[PDB]
């Protein structure tokens, strides 16, 4: 009758960044989001020799 | 009678970034949402001798 | 009577972005989203010497 999860992780990230949506989930009713000239300008440097496992 | 799950990860990302949706998931009625003149200009960069697994 | 999972991910990726989409999921009647022109102008440079498993 078990529900069993048993998860191995190894896994491997070098440079990590979340979302950057403008306007999400609004269960608001009658309600006004702006988002307004949002501009992203990131810059993003990964540099390695070897990435992994074994 | 069991679930079972057993998950091994042992995934690589040299550099990884989210969504950047503008509008998404708006269940709210007679909501406005706007997104006015939304820019990415971002720069990712990545650089690897070996990627992998084994 | 069992569900039995048992993944294995191995699996490699470089540069990983996510979704960049204008306007999604809407269920609000009478509502409004307004994307104002949105641009892409990002750069993705990715340089490997082996990438795989094994």
């Amino acid at each position: 009758v078990q529900i069993i999860n048993k998860k191995l992780d190894l896994s491997n990230v070098q440079s990590k960044c979340g979302s950057k949506d403008n306007i999400k989930h609004v269960p608001g009713g009658g309600s006004v989001q702006i988002v307004y000239k949002p501009v992203d300008l990131s810059k993003v440097t990964s540099k390695c020799g070897s990435l992994g496992n074994i």
